[PDB]
């Protein structure tokens, strides 16, 4: 068999072009998302072989669906080598919060806590696949420790977590709802996982944990309606990495043997080693209780 990856949020941007590059390697890419219709448009629309990937449904923001994708992606019978947690949502100047279908504010269930679960279900996986080299990648940060959200995260002592999380409450450290520091919050939340993956896993299981940044990834919808807004008010500037170099990022960090220390983040590659370690061991414990692993 070819070797099997999933890829979250496969239908556009990093995750897309990750699945295209990865394909182009020899894998079998599981293309894990929320719309399916549009994910086939897609693929289509950029000659996937369809031998070479297969479409199941996955919404990060229902803890249920991640744990029926799960199953559904073991009927396959495809031992899992890799998994990548790229899939996020960004809601740009939202004045009061979305919810998931659990009653967790949207950002935070969406891009960590769905993730979360899948990661710590997905385990017994990878543990499963034979192969001596696997790996577990999530998109991050720029650095390990403006575009166009000036707002820097903070958990605080996750308050909101403690709490229970449920709506009304809608930040982390149970502050009033700001739509850009929710998703900082959660990308640091996304950081905060990798860390402890490698440190809770890496030496019981030889999997490779690792983060990623890939770049200024400018032209995918993540950012663009924020970025085209700023420009609009502010007409003073030019208008960075292609959607296809991102995912061939991602496809090297998946794949490629110069990739293969755990526990780092690589950006763009420049190489970080994992008071955070801290708040990393809180964070873990608390997201266990929110997504009920316990
Ligand atoms: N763009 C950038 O400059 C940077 C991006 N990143 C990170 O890279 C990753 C990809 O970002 P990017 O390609 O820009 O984003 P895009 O908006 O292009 O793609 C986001 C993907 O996530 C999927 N997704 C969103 N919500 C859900 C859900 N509830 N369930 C399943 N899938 C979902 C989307 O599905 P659908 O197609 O249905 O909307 C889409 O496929 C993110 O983790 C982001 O934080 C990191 C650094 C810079
Ligand atoms: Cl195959």
């Amino acid at each position: 068999m070819k070797p099997t990856v999933i890829i979250t949020g496969a239908s556009s941007g990093v995750g897309l072009y990750g699945a295209k590059a990865l394909i182009d390697k020899g894998w079998h890419v599981i293309m894990a998302c929320r719309n399916l219709d549009k994910t086939q448009k897609v693929a289509d629309e950029l000659g996937f072989p369809k031998d070479s990937y297969t479409i199941i449904k996955l919404d990060l923001g229902y803890l249920d669906s991640v744990r029926r994708f799960v199953a559904q992606f073991r009927e396959l019978g495809r031992p899992l080598k890799a998994l990548v947690c790229n899939a996020a949502v960004y809601f740009p100047l939202l004045d009061e919060p979305l919810w998931s279908a659990d009653d967790y504010e949207l950002s935070v269930a969406t891009n960590h806590l769905g993730h979360f679960l899948l990661c710590n279900l997905l385990l017994e996986d990878l543990k499963a696949c034979p192969d001596a080299d696997k790996r577990l990648i999530i998109l991050g940060t720029v650095t390990a420790n403006k575009i166009p959200i000036p707002a820097p995260p903070d958990l605080g002592n996750f308050e909101g977590f403690e709490a229970g999380f449920k709506k009304p409450i809608a930040m982390i450290n149970n502050k009033k709802f700001k739509s850009g520091k929710a998703y900082k919050d959660s990308k640091l939340c996304n950081m905060l996982t990798t860390r402890e993956l490698h440190r809770r896993f890496h030496q019981e299981t030889g999997i490779v944990f690792n983060s990623l940044y890939p770049g200024c990834v400018a032209d995918t919808p993540l950012f663009r309606n924020h970025y085209s807004l700023f420009r609009t008010i502010f007409p003073w500037f030019q208008k960075y990495v292609s959607q296809e170099l991102a995912g061939e990022r991602v496809a090297m960090v998946v794949a490629d043997d110069k990739f293969k220390d755990s526990g780092v983040h690589w950006s763009w590659a420049g190489r970080e080693a994992f008071s955070d370690a801290q708040k990393a061991q809180r964070m873990w414990d608390l997201s266990e209780k929110l997504v009920g692993l316990v």
